[PDB]
């Protein structure tokens, strides 16, 4: 009954909620700085930062956008019996602040946010690599944070 433990409690509560309408949290910096970067957090965080505005002209980023909606879905469909996981985006346009505190010049990125610490190497998603099929994001999720999604349809 610290503190603490019932702001943690709140705010997983919070995203709990939020998830029951949206299965992927639209994040501007502040939300950003709220439910990923403060302290404290029992739950991981999957972002897609993106740029999704038609000024900017990501085909990349809508293609990309599509499999992660698919994504998402799939564990909003399934879940609930984890509130460790959540689901979250950032665009260039609402979240311009964040994409320069990561020195981010491009878009899209898939990152993971442990409860502590920093990301590591591996939390961020290797796109150029691996495409960004649902199903690879999947395994890269599961990799990072042992929660295995089956997609559903592809």
């Amino acid at each position: 009954a610290s503190k603490k433990e019932n702001l943690l409690a709140e705010k997983v509560e919070q995203l709990m909620e939020w998830s029951s309408r949206r299965s992927i949290f639209r994040m501007n910096g502040d939300k950003f700085r709220k439910f990923i970067k403060a302290p404290p957090r029992n739950y991981s965080m999957i972002v897609m930062f993106t740029a999704l505005q038609p000024q900017r002209q990501c085909s990349v980023c809508r293609q990309a956008n599509e499999e992660y909606q698919i994504l998402a879905n799939s564990w909003r469909y399934s879940s609930a019996f984890s509130n460790k996981l959540f689901f979250s985006m950032v665009d260039y346009d609402e979240g311009t602040d964040v994409f320069q505190q990561l020195n981010m010049n491009s878009a899209p990125t898939f990152m993971h946010f442990p409860p502590k610490g920093r990301p590591k190497r591996a939390d961020t998603f290797d796109l150029q690599r691996i495409g960004f099929a649902a199903e690879q994001l999947a395994k890269w999720i599961a990799d990072r944070t042992d929660v295995h999604i089956r997609v559903f349809r592809l």
